[PDB]
């Protein structure tokens, strides 16, 4: 009874809230938040906050790999990373006057031995857990079919997969025969996959998620950010209506949403409860300055204002 | 060998991350492939230049955490000897975004040094003093240190007859200047020189002479004032020098202060005469400004620049 989170390209994420960003000048900051991040470790930390059994895996290397291990050790978060010869990356987010300016490093190249070695390691971890949450970019050096390989292994074992990626990486999965249990493209990402103009009408959205691309995927949950979410569970369509709140920092909120989904999947919660938990954790995060952080003293209050109807 | 060696001090080093972007897209995601992460801090630039010119050098200061380990690893790879005092706090990052001709920097305040660490480094420093003949001190004090910390360090050097080359600015500099234990060399540039005095920038020889001889700068053997492209103006004891310099093509002048410090410290260590010291200092500053890298020097061009510089007693 446990969740496996997979972060093949984890990151030491650094957040810089500035009063104003001065280009071509010096910007001074005091205390700064440096977290075990990349999408998958944001998921991990939120699942740990809620209290569910979670084990983090993926690739780490170098001094920044030790920094991530350390941050997890301090919160009592279990991990079984595969150690690589390369170096774990940084990513930066500059928060300034309403703007959110991010710089994402490519990350380390994984070699043939590490890539094959990790698959074997993953097979052992799969034995254990009852759900896998896969987040983010495939790191450089892995073959394009790497996630399809992982999901095939999950399917062979009957372990549901929540898949949080986008663009080419998700496209590759959707075209392969081994399907994740849940996918989560926002409206912008959804129509990008279709090579089609973005349209927020209801009939255009049902048409969008029923398109051949998403065949055999049980849950398709479409992030509409502050406007809420639109979701399909098998043949049933939902509109998730959410309240207005005061957003401090929205980064990592898609990941907080993944934490909620995966928690509901593990515990076999009903359609309404899954969708509410998901959007609730996504909201809590956007209200915290820290990314991948949730104030559970406010969970009940928000959850109660969410309406799931379409 | 078993004391002919320079000690550099970097009390607040950084792991500097450099992001060269095509453009920086604000309020959007920017992907970078070629990130460069280096062991940074003014004192480490000094150390690196000294290593290039081939002077015996040891680096010290404070380091901590995984980022402190990164710094030591970088210096090990470069074969630069170091004896940092280890702290519990974590060494900071600094960010440089290079985009569309711009250099946008984010500078972290960094760790706080506790009382035990502050006292520990001082004891450590007293031991290092036994095997060096010059100390180059660069940069501001980290958080948590008494404002008197550089004066404490300079007192220890004075007690051993070890000359100090001091490269800091503003209130950090002024605190040293107001204390009785003096550095051997300071190098405020012409704008800093008059701000320190609370005067307007008067670039006349008579004003320079007067400014440099104010009681704020009493007891300091060498005051070397950079005038940017025009060269330098200096006082040694009671003698004044003008250093005139060739016009050259500038790539990147960042780190040129650090290079001239390396030059000054090398010259002090070797007891070079006044002309040779000022020419070495300014040449290294010039060689760095010719380079895209920061704190980097092409010694193949050294002889050619050096021979052009004129030093005039004025
Ligand atoms: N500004 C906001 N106001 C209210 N809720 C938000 C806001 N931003 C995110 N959320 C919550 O988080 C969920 C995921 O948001 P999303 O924009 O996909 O995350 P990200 O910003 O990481 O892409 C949303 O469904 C919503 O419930």
């Amino acid at each position: 009874h446990m969740i496996l989170t997979l972060t093949l390209n984890p990151s030491v994420d650094i957040s810089y809230p500035l009063t104003a960003l001065k280009l071509d000048d010096v910007n001074r900051v005091q205390e700064v938040s440096k977290t075990a991040g990349g999408k998958g470790l944001n998921v991990t930390r939120v699942l740990a906050q809620v209290g569910e059994p979670v084990l983090a895996s993926g690739f780490i290397g170098g001094e920044l790999g030790q920094f991530i291990a350390k941050k997890l050790d301090h919160a009592d978060i279990k991990h079984a990373f595969y150690n690589i010869k390369g170096e774990t990356r940084n990513c930066i987010a500059i928060l300034h006057e309403g703007q959110q300016t991010e710089i994402l490093e490519q990350g380390p190249e994984i070699d043939n031995q590490e890539a094959a070695g990790f698959i074997k390691h993953f097979e052992q971890l799969l034995e254990k857990v009852e759900a896998v949450a896969i987040s983010g970019s495939l790191p450089k050096g892995l073959n394009q079919d790497y996630y399809a390989q992982i999901i095939e292994r999950c399917q062979n074992k009957g372990v549901p997969v929540i898949l949080d990626c986008s663009g080419a990486t998700l496209q590759t999965v959707l075209e392969n025969p081994y399907k994740p249990t849940v996918i989560k493209p926002n409206i912008s990402e959804l129509y990008q996959l279709l090579n089609q103009p973005l349209d927020e009408s209801l009939e255009s959205l049902k048409q969008a998620v029923s398109q051949p691309l998403f065949e055999g995927i049980e849950w398709i949950i479409v992030s509409l950010g502050a406007q809420g979410a639109f979701a399909k569970h098998n043949h049933t369509f939902y509109r998730v209506n959410i309240p207005t709140i005061s957003v401090l920092n929205p980064v990592g909120s898609g990941d907080s949403t993944v934490a909620g989904i995966t928690s509901a999947i593990l515990n076999h919660e009903n359609d309404h409860d899954l969708l509410k938990k998901a959007n609730t954790l996504g909201m809590l995060n956007a209200q915290e300055a820290q990314t991948g952080y949730v104030n559970l003293n406010n969970y009940d209050d928000l959850f109660n204002q969410i309406e799931v109807l379409v």
